[PDB]
């Protein structure tokens, strides 16, 4: 049982459509090693006191959010933090209604602006009884913004988390750094005011898409300047489509730096 | 490889949390069945020509959905066809996405108005590009409504579905006839007018959520009791939540009626 740290589950690793795609798509990854099959993007992030009690905090509930709790083997749930509005990391927040009956409160949900008012459009039912139901509402949602920090307490102890702004195509995005542990997914570019929050790492968990440029997301090449340039201890690599094969992502790049997969889980001092 | 039949596959026969629910729980179902491993509720519905060419149609478009697909190995779709707009049938929707870039055309998917008009609400970017947004719409929508029969066109042939109203609690839920097969999810009571199709059935796909009554689904002693009624040559319970284990239901039941399994396929004549 873990003790006197954070614990940190990639739950998922994939680009938006998964891999392989719906269609059987593998793209050029090797469909016979286990850790190219991905789940949509999210992190879990956990806080263990000396007795193994434990805050468990999600990023972003995508539709592989109840699998992805299912094997992580961790069966509470005190929060739900989001990137941004993206199908792939919202489309799964209905599955937060188990944790509402089990912890007997609302599910506090964290997101900015932009997140919280298409959340408010799309799932108007778990904030607010609609005409015609009888379902009360799941969620309380809290406000978040970059450069602001806030905790999340729970029975391992508050886990403080420092979000800052990403460029993500057309839209902004969040990202995040808890401790020393930084995940920063669907992002294109960094602001300046950013780079404070990014630097220095001990695991920099960041999005890489695939080798060719897209306007959403940065290429494993852009990744991998900018991992030169914050100089974290180890870096992961996420939200991977299917051109980036896991094995020969591996080879590509230095040491210090791999390719995520599902289930990646490590411990870290608090 | 199949020929000259409809194909029938049961992608998921859970109730809306699945089994196990996202927090670990079995309920009373064995967690050593495979079998009592459950995704949320949705049917495959395919014909095959002469030469094994086909048509593939979806009933709902679930959380599941992905790996729904990817599993069944049928690697193409035609159309989505909607029961009603509840988030354990509707929030996989996005994932129809990669099959609207290998059709070369959007995704024909059919709703009644009710079902349509939430879809609007929940996923209008699927229909019209919003402000601020570059992405391209996916959907092309076609009406459907009780007692209006439709057919769906593509390699394998038509399929022609006959809808029919279901009461679900506080809503209306279509269910559908397919030649001799039908298909009753999410029903608390039949209208009179409905029974004409539910009626002689070869195969009774219903629902039975749980043994205790509930407000927006038979029990197992409801569904039994429409069983007796109806006559279907074989009925397959579905949407069945964690009280209701695999072996336990199979022994409770007569001889002709069996509980579902995530992946049950059959053929019949068409
Ligand atoms: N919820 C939501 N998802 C969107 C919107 N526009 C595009 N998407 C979906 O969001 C995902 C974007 O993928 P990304 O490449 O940023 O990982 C895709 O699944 C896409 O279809 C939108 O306006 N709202
Ligand atoms: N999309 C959507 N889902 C709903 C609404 N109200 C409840 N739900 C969800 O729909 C499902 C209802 O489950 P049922 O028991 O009918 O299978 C649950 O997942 C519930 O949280 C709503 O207004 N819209
Ligand atoms: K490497
Ligand atoms: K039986
Ligand atoms: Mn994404
Ligand atoms: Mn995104
Ligand atoms: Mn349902
Ligand atoms: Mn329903
Ligand atoms: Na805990
Ligand atoms: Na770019
Ligand atoms: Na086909
Ligand atoms: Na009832």
């Amino acid at each position: 049982s873990p003790r006197n740290c954070l614990r940190f589950t990639l739950l998922g690793c994939g680009s938006s459509p998964g891999v392989p795609r719906i269609n059987g798509d593998w793209g050029k990854c090797d469909p016979k090693n286990p850790k190219n099959r991905r789940r949509r993007a999210s992190l879990l992030v956990e806080r263990y006191d000396a007795e193994g009690n434990n805050t468990v905090v999600v990023i972003d509930t995508g539709p592989d959010f109840r699998m992805q709790m299912i094997d992580s083997g961790v069966h509470m749930l005190d929060a739900a933090v989001y990137t941004h509005p993206h199908a792939d990391h919202i489309h799964g927040i209905d599955d937060l209604r188990t944790y509402v009956v089990d912890n007997g409160r609302l599910m506090d949900v964290y997101a900015n602006r932009l997140t919280r008012n298409r959340l408010y459009d799309t799932f108007g039912y778990c904030f607010e009884t609609p005409v015609g139901s009888s379902y009360p509402p799941i969620l309380s949602m809290h406000d978040i913004a970059p450069e602001t920090p806030f905790s999340i307490e729970g029975a391992g102890g508050a886990i403080r988390f420092e979000p800052f702004s990403q460029v993500h195509g057309d839209i902004e995005s969040l990202g995040f750094r808890i401790g020393s542990v930084v995940y920063c997914t669907d992002v294109s570019a960094f602001p300046e005011q950013s780079l404070q929050y990014i630097k220095d790492a001990d695991v920099l968990i960041i999005g890489a898409l695939q080798y060719r440029p897209h306007p959403s997301h940065f290429s494993l090449g852009e990744a991998l300047e900018w991992i030169e340039k914050l100089s974290p201890k180890r870096a992961i690599l996420t939200h991977m489509h299917v051109p980036l094969d896991y094995e020969t992502v591996m080879r590509e790049t230095p040491h210090h730096v791999e390719p995520g997969y599902d289930g990646l889980r490590f411990e870290v001092a608090v």
